């Protein structure tokens, strides 16, 4: 259980994630006080306990993986076993004695595990949430922007620096490094900063989690067109995608994974072009992006940089 503890350690050590959930939940104290909550995928149980601190009478903490033992332990240890009930197994088959006033979950991320988690939360909403019940978070939004990855630039430049240190010219391996690091069709999860961002980020989709038939909409695919204009001269390496989610308040609380906001464990998802393309101030960058489900979540991208012809590059997540 090494990667098992590391995953839960990583989440809890993310103060942006954890304070956002804590405040997001607490700020609904008036709607939660004395009410019932389902925590879908409770993990170590911290979100369920946040709900109790907000005043919930009963929280059902449903967890499919072995970490539920630790959740049971943490709740019992905090003396909340009367108010938080840890239930092992998948949410799709759990039996609650009542329908709930609110659902909390932390389903977001990049890959098949997270897609499966949203589906499970939507299954639970339809099955167990009362009409007009609270969803925490309630919505998500997806953003895209052209980027220049400084770390990648260094790695691509590395082979040209070997001569200076060891008297052997390996500059000829730039082509090789580029093909290997950029020519694949995988999504790369990497943390960027604001200076990597080459234009204004564009929202390309919104997911309102209360909508019935969202499961159906997701299966078709989520996304849309985008357009933007670059800020200055740079080697454009591709696009970054990220999300935010919103907790209703009475101003809503936003948990964001943007490169301009504090770093989170989610980082951003990078879509590299096959090789770098030079952009300038006012270079138009436009395209269409679609995220959809051999069991793979495909990212379909068609884009145009400047006067270049439109190009397709499709990526995938097999997990
Ligand atoms: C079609 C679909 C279905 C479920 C679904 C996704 C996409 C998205 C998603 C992630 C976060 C959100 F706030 C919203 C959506 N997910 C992705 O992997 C993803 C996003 C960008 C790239 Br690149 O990949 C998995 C997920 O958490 N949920
Ligand atoms: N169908 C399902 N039913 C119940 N739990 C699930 C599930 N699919 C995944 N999970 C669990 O959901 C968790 C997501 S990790 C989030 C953990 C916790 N809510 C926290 O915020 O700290 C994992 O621990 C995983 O085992």
């Amino acid at each position: 259980c090494y990667s098992d503890v590391s995953v839960h350690e990583e989440m809890i050590a993310d103060r942006v994630r954890t304070d956002a959930y804590r405040l997001g939940i607490l700020r609904n104290w008036a709607a939660l006080r004395g009410k019932t909550v389902l925590d879908v995928g409770a993990g170590t149980g911290i979100l369920s306990i946040f709900c109790a601190q907000a005043g919930a009478r009963r929280v059902y903490a449903v967890e499919a993986s072995a970490i539920w033992q630790q959740a049971r332990e943490v709740v019992r240890f905090n003396g909340l076993e009367d108010r938080v009930h840890v239930l092992p197994g998948p949410v799709e088959t759990v039996e609650l004695p009542e329908q709930v006033d609110a659902i909390v979950s932390e389903w977001m991320g990049y890959g098949l595990l997270h897609e499966s988690m949203l589906s499970s939360v939507l299954h639970a909403r339809t099955k167990w949430l009362k009409e007009g019940g609270l969803l925490l978070p309630a919505s998500a939004e997806l953003f895209i922007v052209p980027i220049s990855d400084q770390m990648l630039e260094w790695r691509l430049g590395f082979w040209s620096q070997v001569k200076q240190h060891y008297g052997v010219d390996m500059s000829c391996l730039e082509g090789f490094a580029t093909r290997c690091l950029m020519g694949h069709s995988e999504i790369v999860v990497q943390g960027l900063s604001g200076e990597d961002v080459l234009a204004r980020p564009q929202r390309f989709a919104q997911l309102e989690l209360s909508r019935a038939g969202l499961e159906q909409e997701l299966e078709a695919g989520v996304g849309g067109r985008f357009r933007c204009s670059c800020y200055g001269s740079a080697p454009m390496h591709g696009f970054a995608i990220w999300f935010q989610v919103t907790f209703p308040g009475e101003k809503p609380l936003v948990l964001s994974t943007s490169p301009f906001h504090p770093a989170t464990h989610w980082k951003q998802a990078l879509l590299y072009l096959n090789e770098p393309v030079q952009v300038e101030q006012d270079t138009d960058v436009s395209g269409e992006i679609t995220l959809l489900p051999p069991r793979r979540l495909r990212v379909l991208l068609r884009y145009k940089v400047g006067d270049q012809e439109e190009k397709t590059k499709d990526f995938a997540m097999e997990d």
